[PDB]
């Protein structure tokens, strides 16, 4: 119920080069998502951060992941 | 802000796999528990039980991976079904 057998299904039956290219993707999604100064400053650390992750390794993005959608979710929820 | 990202990255990639491995497992957890009762009847309940048990038996047997990666699709799918 709070897992559907279609999810973990798909888990299940993933090899680790599937489960990377899915946290890959996911993680890329998040860090994508004022002032002209706000915009250029983000798109700056959007870059930076990209850079960043392309040294972790596929546990350290997925957890990076799973913080960043905790975090948009909370926000989302105001909790 | 951007400060406490840079932070968080450094940490991340500093952590040791177990250390990762016990956030997500936790986080999982917390996903999995997140519900009701399952309903008023005591069959009601009893099916909500076994199935959590099916969940938590299945999720014992992926690797660590798996199971960030399932975590990482429930919550997309959750933040999915939230923004509108």
């Amino acid at each position: 119920s709070a897992l559907e057998a279609k999810l973990l299904d798909e888990i299940k039956q993933s090899s680790n080069q599937e489960l990377e290219s899915s946290i890959d993707q996911i993680l890329e999604s998040i860090i994508n998502g004022g002032s002209m100064l706000n915009k250029f400053t983000k798109k700056e650390q959007i870059l930076s951060e990209k850079q960043q992750i392309k040294q972790l390794s596929p546990l350290q993005r997925a957890a990076l992941a799973l913080k960043k959608l905790e975090t948009k979710l909370n926000n989302t929820l105001h909790e």
